[PDB]
DNA sequence: CAAGTGGCGCATAAGTATCAAAATAAGCCACTTGTTGTTGTTCTCTGGTTCACGC
């Protein structure tokens, strides 16, 4: 569906990344986020800078961002 | 001025959940070498050297 459809986009070159997300907590220190070709944030999706995996993004909760893998022991 | 509060959400998060696809041990049986166990047999040890002793 939309996952694999962004992933291979982002692979591909076709949306930039900008891995500031002005935010306080540890979480957008290794992760980034999909810019869409007019310069404009994706709504829903995150991206990672190590292990460049795409997962849902939920304003209301973070906390299962938390469990990531690539943020084991950081 | 400055020590005291709400507020605007607010970006965070220690909590909870259920939906999948895997990582494991349990009870049994195969079966082939090597390996341990009673329960028999078979050959010596002690029968004994001279003194009390009366017959
Ligand atoms: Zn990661």
């Amino acid at each position: 569906m939309d996952n694999l459809e962004v992933k291979a986009k982002i692979n591909q070159g076709l949306y930039k990344i900008t891995p500031r997300h002005k935010g306080t907590s540890f979480i957008w220190n290794v992760l980034a986020d999909i810019q869409k070709e007019d310069d404009t944030l994706v709504e829903g999706w995150v991206f990672c800078r190590k292990c460049e995996k795409v997962l849902k993004y939920t304003t209301r909760q973070t906390s299962n961002l938390c469990r990531h893998k690539c943020c084991a022991s950081l």
